[PDB]
């Protein structure tokens, strides 16, 4: 069960220590890049990616919640991103072109669906993804209501992968915590994007927080 | 001669130490908040403001390079901003409304003009500003060509203040460094927004960097 | 067979009398709120809703043909709306958030599909709707050509409700008149939004108009 | 001193009586048409204009607070508008074209400036206007703070008219009431757009309301 | 096997001769009309259509890669277009209205899907199309990578036509050349839009070019 | 008196001959590149520039009537443009950046104002222009009403050049014909952009057309 900490939830006062801890414990760094337009909020950016790059060995995954993802691929590659997760709802008319550009920069391809987007949306290019993520909450902020209906999406995504003989990992984004770990794993999740409720909030010290989270995942 | 370090140019690995140093040496924290639309880039956000707030006593100045500044005033106030610098080119039809909202949150008012916007743009509300900033480079990125033509704008802004008996501070944003300190002061600048070329770049250690910059300002 | 008169088709000269008549004869007040952007036209608004509220006991249903439905929920609730009908094509990325906000204001949830949007568009939240409406004409104006192809959508919507054990009412919007009553009922319609051709136009006096309409529905 | 009642402030329950009263007492009908985009609100529309047309002899003045005024000229002419008031900030690149279209429909030309727009904005076509209006409040809603700074704009507009030998009427829009009548007349206003605070609010009965307003204008 | 030369790939120096040759050899003239917004590029326009009209008898097919197809139907009809090919992704909320407008102008209806749009997108109006085109490359430019995944779309489109008893022609747009002729025909293609790689590039002289292409189609 | 033929008005049937004639008789090729958004129309594009480049020695001047001029500079340079004429109303926040990019491509800088934009709009960078053009008609189409008011703009532009000791050429765009030649020269025009009414329309044969135009300019 892979872990991907949401950096928009970290403590910048302990930036260096938290990144180093995460780099030696987690599987991915989840970096949210918002537009203020595709979603009503602003969080991280290439600048943040560039800084995390200084002490990272694990892959930096940039979730592009922006209107024009085409504008950030080259810039994000230079900042040190390893994964570029695209929203199918922002790439109609350019999905293949962008996926090629992403790989031309030696980065991996991620696809992320918000609540109301069906998996078929990616049917013609789902086989080009290394990881597919399911928003279990409408995008934009931390601490929003979990959307149970998304469990079926996780399952459908798992069945699709098996039936088509694909190898993409299934990730979950949105209120991944003690109240949802079980259902999510049962549904088919391979990766957990953990934020404030699932990690950082358990202890002011990240070691203790991670230990607590790890213990809770046990069940 | 007041100083306002551009935080999008800081080193997050030494976040806590750099903020504390800046808080006891500078006059303002310059926090750039970009849209990806008003300017083609993404840098800081309310989240960032919130983190800097943890150890700040000096005022946090949020430069709103966004299409809809109305969407960030309440959120920025809650994150701990003290100054909200508005672009006149984004408030036609709502300048007075926003200025009132800014003060209802007990924050100071800043006005910032990019290169091609004349000072008259603010003629009907220039007297409500605590600080007026002049972009000496087209907004968006660090390390762009200085625009000499902007010197007249700084001067005009100083003459306007005197002639109208106003008290706003005149700030400069864009390539403030050894090559421009003199001309800028002569033109009428009161505050220097210092970034990579003017500060951070002089020494890996911020104390030493600040010493070098201060020395260069001497001339 | 429930009736919902389209108020953008009423006679303001007899505002008070028509609203009172409608309030004691119809099941819903259909209030169209257009953007000028989502659809190329402008009709009613919160102001209108507020006025109708003065003498209404039946529920006011606000059909949001706007780009940003999020901007009107609180304002419409305040004006007295009881139903907020959302276009699935304007809520991708915020359907669950908005549906929660609507209920937080004690209003009922409506979902409306224009001609080219399939029912699956609502598959993950169709069970949260009190009423689902089918546009039988491209949105925007009154008196446009009926779209027969929409009959299958009404049917599919009825089969879906039965198969999933749901209780939403099925509404029809667009050229509901003598020429379509039969087919619409046969297809599965529960509610008729009646405008100029189906109601108001039959007689300058609304009692007589309603009488004629009721008689025509008989067949 | 001409009067132009803001219809978005009227009582629809007494639609017919208020329009008839206004038609025989006022000089213009002020009809606000909003986009939800140019200004954050929705009020009246062509439908509304069409209804007022049924009993009007005085000119219907449609204030276009919309992003694309070009989309409403033919439709508004068709609904019965007599005046089309354009926002200079929405016609750059098409002012002359639109002014010609307005006159090709036999309608008069109005120009309206919001707070932060200087009179020079209209310098190349100011001589084509029958009436020029000054927003004394940021556009969008009723009951907002009066903007004293706008008095100079009214004056400048009067001086311009005299100096250039023009004949346009000067109108005021925004918090025209007892607290501002005097200053506005002194500044140069020819027409008062009266809303809730200046008219409708004085008495539930419009005759009495109008009587009180007229008396207050006396001073 | 019908041919439709992409005019954005022709040689304007030999305009008259190439159009005349094409008019007596091809089945359609493929005229690309781009927005700079729907796709990131600009190519042909009504002006171009008008010129080709001077010597054409074969139908001019205008592929509308624009944000607002509604703005070009009357103008294109006037310039002499015979076919208007619409993108389903630009007509939600107005497909039936536009299709009717196209036919009021006595023009034929075309529907074109870019890579990531499924055929169901047109399910409610697919029967109104004379020709349906499949983009085998993300729209915008010539010489992009062929998308094999689109072969299934061509097939599905053929099965749909048979199963529903429809008569639309199936067209292919994007890298139609020697490397793809076979697979495309096998998949179900009826018409080939030929550009630089498939036609013009084979010989500076268009007769010779057309010969080479025809020979390659043989296999 | 320099001449710049508007190619959107040429005859493509005689493409090669007209370009060659123009290349040996005119001073510039005026190539209009429209967005469909900045102005409501579509005309020429990089493709067109590329073709004219095949037989041109005189400079190709691309007038960018587009929302995002930044998207076309590299592409246009590649196609062979020599002049890039920018609209000040589309470069606020990037005028200096774009002007630098234009020169990095070894192209000359043009600035074009539509009717309602004052010359001051360019005050901070007017000295970087090789040619400044005045629209004497709202942009978008050929054959629109001449705007006399623009004569003052031409004059002001000439006075500005003299007073500031600049060397830019003054160009006129819009209904340059027999009815306006005199006034335009008197006002200060240095270059005439000639279209259908001023050139092409005088004779089906371009030699004769040019002959007639040249003679009319004599007066
Ligand atoms: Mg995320
Ligand atoms: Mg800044
Ligand atoms: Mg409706
Ligand atoms: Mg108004
Ligand atoms: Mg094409
Ligand atoms: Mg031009």
């Amino acid at each position: 069960m892979k872990i991907s900490p949401s950096l928009m939830c970290m403590d910048l006062l302990k930036f260096k220590e938290q990144i180093e801890f995460i780099d030696s414990h987690a599987d991915y760094f989840h970096i949210d890049i918002m537009d203020g337009h595709f979603v009503p909020n602003l969080t991280l950016s290439p600048f943040f990616v560039s800084q995390v790059k200084k002490l990272a060995t694990k892959p930096l995954d940039c979730h592009l919640m922006v209107t024009r993802p085409q504008d950030y691929i080259a810039q994000l590659a230079r900042a040190g991103a390893d994964f570029i997760t695209l929203h199918p709802e922002t790439i109609n008319g350019q999905a293949f072109r962008l996926i090629d550009e992403i790989r031309r920069h030696d980065m991996k391809v991620g696809l992320i669906l918000n609540p109301e987007t069906p998996v078929e949306a990616m049917k013609y290019y789902i086989h080009k993804a290394d990881k597919i993520t399911v928003m279990t909450v409408d995008p934009g902020f931390a601490g929003q209501p979990f959307i149970p209906e998304m469990l079926d999406k996780l399952a459908e995504l798992k069945a699709w992968r098996e039936r088509e003989g694909l190898e993409y990992e299934i990730e979950v984004d949105g209120s991944c915590n003690q109240a949802t770990y079980e259902k999510l794993m049962a549904a088919g999740a391979d990766v957990f994007i953990v934020g404030t409720s699932g990690l950082f909030n358990h202890a002011e010290n990240i070691d203790e927080a991670w230990r607590i989270m790890t213990a809770q995942i046990l069940a």
